[PDB]
């Protein structure tokens, strides 16, 4: 059972620093309504939702689903229907779940293992620490504009952040010694090392609505939640529940008016960690990053629809998985196991405790519903939660990538390729193996990134009992693995891009095409409002939005009907505006274009997009992208500065230098 003080509690107070931004953050109450989709147009704007009712029926109709068997995906494109778009964006369900304290339970109940169950699993997952952490050249610690140091301070001034970076960075040793020693509450009291992360509720714009063919009426996908009472026990008591997504309830409170078939937002859960303690994690992390992107490119470092295309044309088989809910289930052991992996390479232990610590923490609630939330969960004196894989940590995207690569491996050792075992004998063998399985020079093969992946065999020994896996997975009665729930995609893609296959149904006819349906989510159904409240554009979650006509060809293009589906737009925008989309957005295309050029040095005064990847135009419209499709390498030098900022290398430098070999 897990502790939980209220906001009135000595223990939530020191959670938040004597100013407004924080104080506020504490108080914060249930915060709801629309949002400004594009400049001055509302996402609730009563001709926007005609437009959106007829787009979303219409293409639905006239392009139905090409999804086969085994969840293969031809000819058209379309993997499913195009409703996800009819929500009221601005409008969560009630309630949103409270976060669960102590996965442990939930994880057995689900038949999963406790730890690496074979001493071979234990060899890899310790071969991929190894690998990962190993000769690592120290680069700047690259910051993000208009984003919350959170725990204690909640400050957004790029100058205060860099100073508490600095700050953190040498006195994240004196921090480390001083939990290695039990002292957590001095420790955040000096440096601001622990206390909690913070609860915020970001929203997922378009989630499964179906249509009964039978009644004629809608049906929203029931989204299962926990109440307090659940989330303490870590599922014992309280109960779960799916969450009223219903939309009608806003005519009411609102007067606003409601169509037929639409409904609330789902709330996805989302954390913040105290940033003092999460700038020593990316000192380190970000290097990592450029040693796996570079070295083990292969598996890890993915751009274009023909980066990836190249890479499984050479398939003799290509079987795309997809984990449930993969960050609520991530083990505890897994950091457990890589503290102690990385204290045996030579890691300064402060450092390895601080890393330990980051995903123990406590939670403090928000506001998940009406008359709730404000309650911190776990005692930050002595961090003890088993909470997953904590969403706002320094190092989340490599805690997931490397459980999940070892477990697709292993999920390959053992249906596919038991000839290849004895290569694994010893901790060296092990690393000249996994080196050589990474890099793609070995009959199996993976391309990954946390919980998409796609795995490949080549002809050889294994290739037929691949055949027998995805079969297993076709008929997906039993669990490939022991670590997490694996299974096949329906209608398999890869970051954001579908694997188109031809009549052959083959890895080597097959190509890279957008998803048609994400053009229509980041056009119709944004993730934020434009903030035409916010001066500085670079601090904005879209800071340009109108720039992503320029590099929407260029992305969706290969779509099959692609063609089509701007047709369809242009008319039922017609319909309901009296307007062309095209010439709406092209006009907003040359606005950002030109405030651009105010926010880049070298370009300027007027000059074009002329020296932009597609890329750098996504990224400059959804800098949201930059923090799951792509990274810092892949976007041009100049651009990366309008988004980004660093702490000087001289720092970082002197900094990796005590922490590692």
């Amino acid at each position: 059972r897990a502790p939980a003080f209220p906001l009135s509690d000595i223990k939530a107070q020191m959670l938040f620093a004597n100013n407004i931004k924080a104080q506020q953050a504490s108080k914060r109450s249930f915060k709801e309504g629309a949002i400004e989709t594009y400049e001055g147009l509302l996402s609730v704007d009563p001709r926007f939702l005609s437009f959106k009712n007829e787009l979303s029926r219409y293409l639905t109709d006239h392009f139905p689903a090409n999804v086969d068997e085994y969840g293969r995906v031809y000819g058209n494109g379309v993997r499913t229907n195009f409703f996800g778009m009819r929500h009221m964006n601005g409008f969560p369900m009630i309630p949103a779940t409270w976060p669960l304290a102590s996965n442990l339970k939930k994880r057995a109940d689900a038949d999963l293992a406790d730890g690496p169950v074979s001493e071979r699993d234990n060899l890899l997952f310790r071969a991929a620490v190894r690998l990962m952490f190993s000769d690592l050249e120290p680069v700047p610690l690259k910051i993000r504009k208009g984003s919350s140091t959170c725990i204690p301070y909640f400050s957004n001034d790029m100058g205060t952040k860099i100073e508490i970076a600095e700050r953190a960075l040498e006195k994240a040793e004196e921090a480390g010694n001083l939990m290695l020693q039990g002292k957590f509450d001095d420790a955040y009291q000096l440096h601001q090392m622990g206390g909690a992360y913070y609860v915020v509720y970001r929203a997922q714009s378009t989630d499964a609505i179906t249509l009964d063919p039978k009644t004629g009426k809608f049906v929203s996908k029931d989204r299962m939640v926990a109440d307090f009472e659940y989330a303490v026990t870590g599922g014992e008591q309280g109960s779960l529940f799916a969450a009223s997504k219903d939309a009608s309830r806003l005519k009411e409170q609102y007067g606003i008016d409601v169509p037929d078939g639409f409904f609330c937002e789902r709330r996805r859960t989302a954390m913040g960690g105290p940033f003092a303690l999460n700038a020593p994690i990316m000192a380190v992390a970000q290097p990592v990053r450029n040693k796996i992107y570079s070295k083990y490119a292969y598996t890890f470092h993915h751009t274009t629809r023909l980066n990836k295309e190249e890479k499984v044309k050479e398939w003799s088989l290509c079987v795309a998985t997809d984990v449930s809910d993969h960050d609520t289930f991530w083990p505890g052991w897994l950091r457990d196991l890589i503290c102690d992996e990385l204290l045996n390479m030579g890691y300064a232990p402060w450092w390895v405790k601080l890393f330990e610590t980051s995903l123990k923490l406590p939670v403090y609630v928000g506001a998940p519903a009406p008359e709730q939330g404000h309650t911190l969960l776990g005692d930050p004196s002595n961090p003890d939660l088993e909470v997953g894989l904590s969403s706002g940590q320094g190092a989340t995207d490599l805690m997931g990538t490397l459980l999940m690569s070892i477990t697709y491996l292993v999920m390959q050792l053992d249906h596919t390729a038991p000839h290849l075992n004895s290569r694994i004998k010893d901790m060296p063998s092990a690393c000249r193996f996994l080196d050589s399985y990474w890099q793609g020079h070995e009959e199996i093969r993976q391309i990954s990134k946390s919980d998409d992946a796609m795995l490949g065999w080549t002809k050889g020994r294994a290739l037929v009992g691949g055949h027998r896996l995805f079969e297993m997975l076709k008929e997906g009665k039993v669990n490939p693995s022991p670590y997490m729930k694996i299974s096949y995609q329906h209608g398999g893609a890869f970051l954001g891009d579908i694997l188109l296959y031809d009549s052959r149904r083959e890895p080597g006819s097959a190509i890279f095409v957008g998803n048609i349906n994400s053009m229509l989510n980041n056009q119709f159904s944004p993730e934020y409002g434009v903030q035409s409240g916010v001066r500085d554009r670079s601090k904005r979650k879209r800071p340009f939005p109108g720039l992503a006509w320029a590099s929407m060809k260029d992305t969706y293009g290969a779509c099959p009907i692609y063609s089509d589906v701007l047709e369809a737009i242009e008319r039922c925008w017609w319909n309901a505006f009296g307007e062309s989309y095209r010439a709406y957005r092209e006009d907003m295309l040359k606005r950002d274009t030109l405030e651009l050029s105010r926010y880049v040095a070298s370009m300027a005064r007027q000059a074009g997009l002329a020296e932009l990847t597609p890329i750098d135009l996504e990224v400059l419209a959804d800098p949201n992208k930059l923090q799951y499709k792509w990274t810092e390498a892949d976007v041009s030098a100049n651009i990366h500065e309008v988004l980004m900022h660093g702490v000087s290398v001289e720092k970082t430098e002197r900094f990796l230098r005590s922490v590692m070999p």
